[PDB]
């Protein structure tokens, strides 16, 4: 059970906040030598939240696998003698172990969510605690995303992994101390109906030795609905909707008073009602249209760093350039992402990590497991690993109204026997923990429409395609043709609503061709309108979203020259060509609505 | 009086938690309709710190010119009834008003330094109290650093000015809110002295309390221990950069008050031809800097600091000036602690009217222009520089000024009260003001009211362009010439060409990195011929953000580093020059 911090019974003091000591460990060491102990040696300032490969600028420091020590002393607040005080971590990416001043609390795998613990009796409010945290960075078979640690003949860590972008770690995101009264809210739920746009009603269902009330206050702050029970409800409303294009939010506040103290938690709620008929995405009993991007967490120094400043940007071109939806490509973003995009009326795909579960899209002329879904590859470990992996990810974001959708993987393998063993479990098993919203797993080029095996297990048909790309390189004419052909293959086969959830290019910015020749801008443009043509030819396609917003880094290889340039945007971004006919297009249509061509 | 903010009977939170509302104010109703009475609406996010021109993407906030609205709510916490507690902003860049729920609880002119005030009448523990602030971007002649405002025909604005860097504006640093116990101190003043094995150190620790001070050492185990006013002796380094902390106990029998402050023992001085650092010969290696990075605009960010460092200990720079402007006070954190000798320089520039593009007032120095308000304002941007960077070790010159022109005549009146007045501000450290190319050894009027001179020059660039043989020749020439004419220690402050990244070529030719290279390496030869210059500071460390004209490519381009920090040939060229040589000791 877990809930974002927020305030007035509660608060936070954040140690986000600035430079944290930092070690390697090179012998791995640190454990057997205690050094949670005392205050590190060999220690460098390091910005935290930020990921450490890029801070140095040294290749070791970027390049090791294995374990680094962030450290930092801390004052803790002294009016916090009678309140409950717990120790959060927004994000450490792999795993991570903390100690409290020689007093482990916490340990977690799995990069990208959010891990606390009650550190009430640990520490002497007043007075100031020293942190140790332990990160990890090592990927293997059970572990989302999937990879292997090489080890060369003198013990120096290598990893390899099987998905695209860099494999960024450290601590990424906030890290934070925050009280909450002896009697506090710990958990929420909130779901949403809605009959002829004038109509429904919010269930409910909370959950901490608490009786509960919950007002359901306007954002002019007028009350409108009131209920209680720890068990939920149902408050019966006529209303204004969440719509995609502003987002509208009313606030439920559930107080939970015992008879002593209280503890009151405010939650932003989106009415709106989502479903999958026929071919058609509906939000609000309207069929919706997706235009945008898959993203990535990537920028110049910071890594997978949170940053506020790259937030407000990226949204104001998003905004700019017309998109309405993105998927969180590869790994669950950081919170704020999604409550961004609750007030603005964003759409999102929510994904987890679980990238990587193919071993087929690789580089070339170069020892890996032989059978994917085996004891010595994917097996029962790596599933249930897997299917806590979207338990995290739906424990976190069930509320958000912008939440449109859930991935659970992207771009596996789904040929050999065994796939469908292991994903329709966890298709279930996701359906089960939320039934309000479809399920979708990302399906890659060469899983055709005759030779995949699982997507009949989801709700919606999201494609990565690289026509002309990959495959029929160049050849703008074959590739269109093939595109159309498995398009309608797949409308054929499943009449499921299809998103293209990624098709781009890599184009060098400034290269130009009067020729249209691949890395290009010229190319970028000219094969985007090809499958934007194809999209406006086939009524099952309800969504499009270009490959990458921006440039990303990559691990080192042939093919990719300084990581991946598919991007709209640099890495600095700036535009390409490719962004003001993105712009033509999604601003030029009818808004949510697919292009009448 | 100030010092940052630090924890032990005091604590912070900081409401740097960027996302503020923010908007413009186009028709300049927001005072005129108190915006600040309401939540304003009509707002977007923004994110603080940070400038607010490059945010958004948007062409019209980035060249905005008028006020502008940040606002945000905070629950101040409970804990807090019987502290007091302060509001600090750390720099709202050129202008700022804040409203604590109606009363105006500050302003400040000086984008560049802290201000702060107590808010306790006027706050309620364990509610949120709504904070506004009105920032202005604005520059006239009585504005560090200057400028003029001139409006066209329809009421719209055109800011210009005359220093290189762009504009940016916002709520840069860090906001925080701070509480501490109502005996209170107030400022801290140290000064250290070292002989030729031991030697003193000063204190005055200006507070309502009665005065206990130790110094701890890193170990925290203390070596000296006194109870306003000391003089201590004892029994920090360029490469080493070591720290002692002094901690002041303002002990009042109602309450108790406590302060770390850390402290460097270490000696600055100068004669000869030599700048001595614990009486020992410098060689000042390194760069100018600028407050400029992608999207952020001037504002300050941790993962730039550690990187940016990174880069410049791999290359070999031991020092750096904070060129034009005073720095974040966490960079001073950062040299004192890691032992960089930095250059320390007020945001006086752009007084010059002689060398923009091609393609105004007629003399300098009068009351249209430069005239005796802007002397007051020039000497309060001093003194604040002064209080704030005062007990920083690594602070080992101040600037005054960046490059003026000397020539017309009241140069003179304007500065030597400036100088006068600085040195008596401390005398504890030495002190410079930049002077431009133009104003050479015959023509400059106001060299010797400085401890050291401080020389940016550019020949073979922006003169004798790509003549590298005739451009050596005129170097050698006019810094002997300076040698000769004061007998000062010369630093050179400022000495780069523009160099586009990729740009290569098999002759020799401008904006190009073997251009760049030879260009450098001519440089440094001259040096090494000249006994009197102790410094040495490649122009800029990474391409930055310039007003618009077409002298910029897209900004200066005479960076060691590309803006997103990726290095020129020349970067390996300079890494080989300061990694070859002994540290601190020129060839
Ligand atoms: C032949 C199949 C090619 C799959 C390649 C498509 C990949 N999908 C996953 C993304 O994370 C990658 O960046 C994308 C790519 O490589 O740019
Ligand atoms: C004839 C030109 C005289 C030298 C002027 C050179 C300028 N000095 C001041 C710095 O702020 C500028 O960045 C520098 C430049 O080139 O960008």
């Amino acid at each position: 059970h877990m809930l974002r911090p927020v305030e007035t019974p509660t608060r936070e003091i954040k140690k986000l906040d600035g430079l944290w000591a930092f070690s390697l460990d090179r012998e791995n060491c640190g454990i057997d030598q205690r050094w949670w102990e005392s205050a590190l040696q060999e220690s460098r300032a390091i910005a935290v939240p930020g990921s450490f490969n890029d801070q140095f600028a040294d290749a070791d420091i970027r390049n090791y696998a294995g374990n680094v020590w962030y450290q930092r002393e801390v004052f803790i607040p002294k009016g916090w003698a009678g309140q409950r005080i717990v120790l959060r971590f927004d994000a450490v990416t792999h795993y991570g172990k903390v100690w409290v001043n020689n007093q482990e609390v916490m340990e977690h795998q799995g990069g990208y969510t959010p891990f606390e613990a009650d550190v009430t009796p640990y520490v002497i409010a007043g007075k100031s605690v020293r942190i140790t945290v332990c990160v990890n960075n090592e990927l293997n078979w059970q572990t989302i995303p999937p990879g292997m640690v090489i080890t060369d003949e003198n013990g120096k860590k290598k990893q390899s992994y099987f998905h695209d972008f860099f494999n960024y770690a450290g601590i990424h995101r906030s890290v934070m101390l925050y009280t909450t009264p002896n009697t506090w809210v710990d958990d929420i739920t909130v779901v949403t109906h809605v009959a002829q746009d004038c109509n429904h009603a919010s269930v409910d269902w909370q959950v901490a030795n608490g009786d509960v009330s919950v007002e359901l206050r306007d954002a002019d702050q007028q009350v409108v609905a009131t209920g209680q029970g720890t068990s939920g409800t149902l408050q019966v409303v006529n209303p204004h909707l969440w719509q995609p294009g502003e987002g509208y939010l009313y606030e439920l506040c559930v107080t939970a008073k015992s008879q002593t103290e209280c503890d009151i938690y405010p939650l932003r709620v989106g009415i709106r009602s989502v479903a999958v008929k026929g071919e058609q995405f509906l939000i609000n009993h309207k069929p919706f249209y997706f235009t945008g991007f898959g993203r990535h967490e990537d920028a110049d120094l910071r890594g997978k760093g949170f940053d506020n400043v790259l937030m407000v940007h990226d949204h104001a071109l998003m905004d700019w350039i017309g998109a309405n939806s993105y998927r969180t490509s590869h790994y669950p973003y950081a919170e704020e992402m999604l409550d961004w995009a609750d007030e603005h009326g964003i759409v999102v795909i929510d994904e987890t990590a679980a990238v990587g579960f193919n071993l087929s899209l690789g580089i070339g002329f170069e020892n890996k497991p032989k059978e994917l879904y085996s004891e010595e590859a994917v097996n029962g470990e790596t599933q249930q690993a897997h299917l806590q992996a979207i338990k995290e990810l739906i424990a976190r974001d069930k509320n958000h109204p912008s939440v449109v959708m859930w991935s659970i993987a992207n771009e596996p393998d789904t040929r050999p026997q065994g796939a469908r063993e292991y994903f329709a479990p966890l298709a279930e098993a996701t359906r089960k923990l939320d039934p309000t919203r479809p399920i979708t797993c990302v399906n890659v080029m060469f899983c055709d429409a005759h030779t995949d095996t699982i997507s009949d297990l989801f709700d919606v048909l999201c494609l990565n395609r690289y026509y002309g790309w990959y495959v029929q390189s160049g050849d703008l004419e074959t590739a269109e043709k093939v595109l159309e052909k498995e398009l309608l293959a797949w409308q054929e086969k499943l009449h499921q609503p299809i998103i293209i959830t990624e098709y781009g290019v890599d184009t060098l910015a400034g290269l130009h061709s009067m020729y249209t020749d691949m890395w290009s801008e010229e190319y970028q443009c000219a094969w985007l309108d090809m499958y934007h043509r194809v999209f406006d030819r086939v009524s099952a396609v309800v969504g499009e979203q270009v490959w990458n917003f921006a440039d990303f880094a990559t691990s080192q290889g042939i093919l990719r020259v300084g990581g991946n340039k598919k991007g709209i945007f640099t890495r600095d971004r700036k535009p390409k060509s490719a962004a003001f006919l993105l712009q033509k297009r999604w601003t030029g249509m009818n808004f949510g609505e697919k292009p009448q061509q």
